């Protein structure tokens, strides 16, 4: 996808509640670096709800394209509480920035 776009994306809808960097703070969201390959609720010193721990699978391109567009339907019972982002292409920009940003 395109970087640029996704993070402007992310920055309007996002980063209100999340940060990207390496040591970023936890706010009301957990810090995302190392998303990427590693399984939901993995982020050192964030307190996630169970229902985010137990989801049992591992983030990347597929699966993030699947959560960012109905994050309550993928994971039922979470404490993020945003509607998604329901076009395909604005998902897709948003997840290279995200792959791009977080390692
Ligand atoms: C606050 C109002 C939020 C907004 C806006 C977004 N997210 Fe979020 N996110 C938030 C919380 C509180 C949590 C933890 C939920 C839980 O049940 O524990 C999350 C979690 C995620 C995750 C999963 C991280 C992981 O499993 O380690 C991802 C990938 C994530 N959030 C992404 C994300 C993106 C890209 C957003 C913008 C489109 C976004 N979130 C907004 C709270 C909030």
């Amino acid at each position: 996808g395109d970087v640029a776009k996704g993070k402007k994306t992310f920055v309007q809808k996002c980063a209100q509640c999340h940060t990207v960097e390496n040591g970023g703070k936890h706010k009301v969201g957990p810090n995302l670096w190392g998303l990427f390959g590693r399984k939901t609720g993995q982020a050192e010193g964030y307190s996630y709800t169970d229902a985010n721990k137990s989801k049992g699978i591992v983030w990347n391109n597929d699966t993030l394209m699947e959560y960012l567009e109905n994050p309550k339907k993928y994971i039922p019972g979470t404490k993020m509480i945003f509607a998604g982002i329901k076009k395909k292409g604005e998902r897709q920009d948003l997840v290279a920035y995200l792959k791009s940003a977080t390692s």
